[PDB]
């Protein structure tokens, strides 16, 4: 269970990196307009 | 205590998945 | 400390609701284009 | 154990604040 907590924390962090990378690409393509 | 925390984490994760779906729809509207 | 954990979990959840509300407005204004 | 978890939470939170800044810039580019 403490392992499944540690697993979920890393899943949340990763996805937050993923999300903020997707928004960074979106910001990029709109600034080049 | 660990169970209350895990439970909330699962819920936070779910919001992230929802955000990624929004971003998928949003990318497509923008052509990307 | 367990209180400050419970406080942070609610801050993360809220902000995730906030974020997904901001993206929902953005999706709305672009679909009406 | 609580300290490792709190520590990661602070870090997750920070990403959220970064995402909100991206969304602020992105809204403005879109006129909104």
């Amino acid at each position: 269970r403490m392992k499944q907590i540690e697993d979920k924390l890393e899943e949340i962090l990763s996805k937050g990196y993923h999300i903020c990378n997707e928004l960074a690409r979106i910001k990029k393509l709109l600034g080049e307009r």
